[PDB]
RNA sequence: GGAUCACC
RNA sequence: GGAUCACC
RNA sequence: GGAUCACC
RNA sequence: GGAUCACC
């Protein structure tokens, strides 16, 4: 094995999916980034470091451009108009098993599951009510 | 809509799964939680916030139980041994419309889909090889 | 090559034997580890630099769990109670030829052979006598 | 018994085997030199200390000289061109039973058993990739 | 997926080819060394950073050595007479996407393709006339 | 006889070949420039002088353009939106003879062959992982 | 807390 | 700029 | 961390 | 070290 591989960020279903590559592992930090230009691409970084005597700590980061052409001094540049920034922490005590950790990845994806209160709120510019 | 609703939290097909339910709604901040003690309890929380003046923030945060060896309805000492804290923060510009933020919620399912390497790390207890 | 692969580092004869596998690669340090909690995991981790003008270091790390009366996958404290940790450190000066590291080698497996004085003391938690 | 006995530290099959015999136990460490000239040859030692109320500690050197002729003031002297040192220390809790050291002890056996991963790197002026 | 492996950096036909391989990865500085005594190996290194706001920055280091044996006093080692020293940066802005960088790099594949004015000063103790 | 003539910078096939022509010699530093306007040209320069006692030194550069017109208040111009920079600097001992030097370029010619390392790192704007 | 996001 | 080459 | 290796 | 790249 090896876990570093590329994967599809944004399943656009078969057709403009963004699919995230491996670029880098300095300083411990994996690093994915999309096919673009490094000014309009999508970005997903990973680390995990034992944050305490008795935690470990997995921090993620992805970053989601809005894309656009600028014109700066008469010229056109490939630019991101905005991003969105996802930051998470997960923090593991040492005690947890295989299946315990299994358990918190099942948490984290019905959390966002299409049709759940989070992921609907999101989407709708809307809050919990 | 109307979106705090009861949801399931871990999907362990169809049996054994982890259904989280409104508990709480002090300071418009939406609380999910299992039918645990607060002490072994799945918790989920979700607020919305203008972060600045051209951000809005979403605070996800979630709680989940070391399971493996868990004695249902004890006394389990120390707190930080049996609990993973999850904790995430979206930021996401004022200009995001809601299919841009569809398509952010698309980026967060796809980097915890099954079998990706983030998922796949944590479920193993590893970092990134 | 790429010998960053899985190995058996408690050999109890094809039966009940320990494999330890990739776990992490950040920082160039390679790890290893057992299919377990990571407090009661086999963990093994691997880095050479120069540590001088004249010299190349290994620093070899190994962590080994205590495992009678061990409850698998259980809350076991203190930690300092539950582990055994060795620590290598292996000086090479740069003129060491394959065939010199290859010979270095030997002398370690030789020490920790079965039925040599050092691995006898250790596994009959005694000294020299 | 008594474990302090001679030993082969390289084992070059039947043929240019480097045996090592005790040597000195002065302030309780235990040495072993192999039959050269002191400035020639191979040393092994070994001490156990009470590191703390609940551990004790081995620590283990083992040098490897690359034996040379050198000319001093017109007169040629058995001398080492270089040295190689091995450094260990194992810390083991006083809880260990005869049986959980065995299982240290192993685990160091597998560790540099020819084939696997770190005896391969260092028998060959790599790292681990 | 990782592109920190051995490659050959000297292709002598198929034989007497010399492979440098990875041996640590220590502050986003990636190094490769080639087999035998550190002492007359091979060593590459790379590491990428923002030098600036729009720039990213490559550098890239290769020492080609001398073989040659240093006796001194009888006693003989394997040195590096001397060694050549390759140092090159590359600049590239942030808005390059893939194809330009892809075009960056046939650029750099010309410029020292065989016959070309600069490879051919260079391997014939020459400058340009 | 002469080495300062044009060259195939980047070999696009046969077709959008980019050939680099002889512009000026003057103080040692030898210059070619791609055809047409000088403002989107590639640029090649190479000087050779004795960095000291025992070395000469190589300094080469390469600038590729990125191609695209500007306006300004109407006016249209042929420029260069921008510009990435190779700096290199070979350092080569006087004591190397032709063959020393072929082998030095032989390695040149290696770090940046398709599919090694580095040229796939820089092709792809990645670093090493 | 916050960001322009491995940063303050 | 120079190096003994991730230093100066 | 480091060594010339029971040392700093 | 940085560059707009034989400059700083």
């Amino acid at each position: 094995a090896s876990n570093f591989t590329q994967f599809v960020l944004v399943d656009n279903g078969g057709t403009g999916d963004v699919t995230v590559a491996p670029s880098n592992f300095a300083n411990g930090v994996a690093e994915w980034i999309s096919s673009n230009s490094r000014s309009q691409a999508y970005k997903v970084t990973c680390s995990v470091r034992q944050s305490s005597a008795q935690n470990r700590k997995y921090t993620i980061k992805v970053e989601v451009p809005k894309v656009a052409t600028q014109t700066v001094g008469g010229v056109e540049l490939p630019v991101a108009a905005w991003r969105s920034y996802l930051n998470m922490e997960l923090t593991i005590p040492i005690f947890a098993t295989n299946s315990d950790c299994e358990l918190i990845v099942k948490a984290m994806q019905g959390l966002l599951k299409d049709g759940n209160p989070i992921p609907s709120a999101i989407a709708a510019n809307s809050g919990i009510y």
